[PDB]
């Protein structure tokens, strides 16, 4: 069985002072499409694979490709995936939730240099060998990650660096806890990083939430997001603060709000301030299908 | 909700003295898919995106991609869309209605350049930041569009050239009356261009019409096309000739044949000859999917 | 309508002595995707035209993009297929039965150069204008196929060299005959192969095969394969022999087994050695969707 869906996002995209002789603001937009074939079986083991094909305004060539394979294997929960995998630090809960607008952005988001599941072609080769085995486990309320990547499996692997990491989510109907550590991120020796993260949903409406993180190799140093968020009925109100060590940074804070027009459509918009004191601003429309 | 369509065609594609060491017929295909993302709510608003797959013989690389995405926004009636629009002066009715052969071409279409919606990826890179603004509002008989391209919306707008077309038609059962305008048609500065056509459905069976275009700053100058297409039942017989300005060239003119082998199989073929005296023929059929 | 299917695969690879600096075993994977656009009608002619998006693992952008098109028409088990066909020596039946593991191979397949059906773009632009014609008839138990491939139908025919093909197997419950020759194969001047081959299933479970070969202009010279598998309910074993004609060569060699875990779901693994002495092993799934 083989079957898509995506989203569609589009509004505007402002930067004060982006650069000289360029337009602050623009149109951004993209287009995501996912092709996901299963086979089930009666033993009770799914196999599967998937492929994306994304665009986004100002992709090179006006054009869309898919991107590297996926592949899975769920049994009991469990769940191996190899290629292009989704890994424990970009897979555990609360570590993206201070994000707003309609490009879920945030400065308070983690500063740090670690693999993900890359949505795209990456034209410099780097990525044509790079390989990945990830493990997911759901034990009722906690979840665990691991995950592997070899940047070039072709060749000896004493002559690269592989990324390994290790993430665990838990949470009742008030409390979550995250935590997540990963040894050489990105491929970069002694880029290790951490996450530690806890969120108290102080009523059936709001939300609060603390996010910790060891930036492993990045100038940012350790960084803390203190973030909040609301929901009136139909729109929900967001902010943020965060803070990282290094030298004469600004604190960045967010402020913004969602609007569910209706199921799978979603109107976001946001301000935000960054640790260089860049000021960003945005305002779309995000419809899944 | 994803909904995938498109067509295939292939035949015999004939262009006399085609070139020194050349094949002057050649098997001429192409195989367009169109993906299809929508986004219904119960407030009446609907919201799409869609990508095109098209490859057609002669293809670089043997190969196929998508190209730019294009998202809209309907609701009473009124669309509008963003990203790789349609264009206004590529909308319009009647301006390609003296089109025949399984190739639909005839030296009769406008001779000026203008912007329309892109059906491929652009290898030179001219189109990676090209976003235009469509409108479009059908009331009844009568329908409105509007089109704004800005080439490259990064780039400050005082040193761009953008594209505004505004177009019409109107019909009833037995008069069509069609007009488009667009200044700064593809981005190129005074070439403004027009057009005005007009069709009568002097039966049930036969249609005769008269096209006039301002070319802008083409060679070509002003045109005129007279064309008109007759039914014999599931074979409709087309011709055209027309005429342009440039001093010493040629009227050109057409002749061919539609069958409809069935719904979604259409058997197409002509024989025209171009301003520059080119011969040119073509047969081969269209099927939809 | 259109339909999509495919399949994905991936286990390990394992050559001994892939290289210096290289690992000798890799998690070799790929994913394919077939979308397939039909037009049936009631005068019993249907339309269809293919585009395939194959992934393999160490492709060039980590990406996928579409092949060049196939289209055909079908009628009384005619079948005329024009574009980027299935050619009759890579179609006949018999021919590739001695392949095993996951990756489906087999030193023991012709060791000639023909075009085939090409499932991905070509960087280099060789294919550009390659475009071939196929026809293939059932008349029941006997097919027969036809191709004709230009590899650059743009320029002047006495420039390049066609390929031209002719196929036909037969069959009943326990004996199969197969047969196929093609003339300047590859477009390669006077590369003539032939394949004859026959195989008896002494049983409902098992069944011994013999393939030759006359491998044109490759330094393989003349080959003979013997093979045979048989099942034991949902394992079956697979072994072959292969001689070529070329001084010094070693006789290639192999044992595997697959193993039906459920429907669509095949697990596979294999022992290989070449005629350079080469030691191969693999195991891996295959799943259908
Ligand atoms: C300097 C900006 C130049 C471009 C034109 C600005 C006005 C654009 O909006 C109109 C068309 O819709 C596309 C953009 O999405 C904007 C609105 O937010 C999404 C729905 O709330
Ligand atoms: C195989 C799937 C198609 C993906 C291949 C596209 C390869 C394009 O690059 C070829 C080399 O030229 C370099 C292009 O510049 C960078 C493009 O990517 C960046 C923006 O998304
Ligand atoms: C010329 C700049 C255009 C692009 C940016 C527009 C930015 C402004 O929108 C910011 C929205 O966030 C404001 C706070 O939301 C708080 C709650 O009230 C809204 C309830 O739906
Ligand atoms: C100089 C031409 C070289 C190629 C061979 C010409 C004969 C080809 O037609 C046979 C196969 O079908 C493919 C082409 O479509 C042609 C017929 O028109 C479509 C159906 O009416
Ligand atoms: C990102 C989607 C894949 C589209 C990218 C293809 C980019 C290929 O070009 C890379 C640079 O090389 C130049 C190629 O020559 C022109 C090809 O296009 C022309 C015929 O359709
Ligand atoms: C060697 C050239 C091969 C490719 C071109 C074939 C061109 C000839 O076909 C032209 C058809 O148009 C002729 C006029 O149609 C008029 C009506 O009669 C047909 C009714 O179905
Ligand atoms: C030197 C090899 C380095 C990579 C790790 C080897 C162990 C990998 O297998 C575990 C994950 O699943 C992916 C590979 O498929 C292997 C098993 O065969 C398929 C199912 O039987
Ligand atoms: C038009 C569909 C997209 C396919 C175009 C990709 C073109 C990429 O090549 C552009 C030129 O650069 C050469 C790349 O190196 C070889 C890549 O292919 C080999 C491995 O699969
Ligand atoms: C370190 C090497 C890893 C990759 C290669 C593993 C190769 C070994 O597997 C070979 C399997 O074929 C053996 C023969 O099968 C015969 C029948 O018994 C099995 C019944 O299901």
């Amino acid at each position: 069985e083989i079957s898509l869906n995506g989203y569609g996002r589009f509004g505007l995209q402002y930067v004060e002072d982006r650069g000289v002789g360029l337009e602050d603001t623009i149109i951004s937009s993209r287009l995501r499409i996912n092709i996901v074939g299963t086979t089930e079986t009666d033993q009770g083991v799914t196999f599967g694979a998937k492929l994306r094909m994304q665009w986004d305004d100002g992709d090179a060539f006006a054009g869309t490709a898919g991107n590297a394979a996926q592949f899975w294997t769920s049994y009991n929960g469990v769940t191996v995936s190899v290629g292009n995998v989704d890994t424990a630090f970009d897979s555990v809960a609360l570590t993206y939730d201070s994000e707003m607008g309609y490009e879920a952005s945030s400065f308070g988001d983690a500063q740090s240099s670690f693999f993900a599941y890359n949505s795209k072609y990456d034209a410099s080769g780097a990525l044509d060998n790079y390989n990945g085995i990830a493990v997911t486990y759901s034990i009722s309320g906690v979840n665990l990650y691991l995950s592997y990547v070899d940047p070039d499996q072709t060749v000896d692997s004493s002559l690269v660096t592989e990324e390994f990491g290790i993430a665990a989510d838990w949470s009742n109907d008030m409390i979550s806890l995250a935590a997540a550590y990963t040894t050489d991120a990105g491929g970069i020796v002694d880029n290790d990083i951490a996450f530690v993260g806890a969120a108290y949903k102080f009523n059936d409406a709001g939300t609060v939430g603390l996010n910790w993180y060891d930036n492993g190799l990045s100038t940012a140093g350790d960084q803390v997001t203190l973030y909040g968020n609301y929901a009136f009925g139909a729109t929900t109100v967001r902010a943020y603060v965060s803070d990282i060590d290094r030298a004469g940074a600004d604190t960045a804070y967010g402020i913004g709000a969602d609007y569910q027009f209706a199921e799978g459509v979603k109107v976001s918009g946001s301000v935000q301030s960054g640790f260089a004191n860049e000021t960003v601003a945005d305002v779309g429309v995000r419809f899944d299908f």
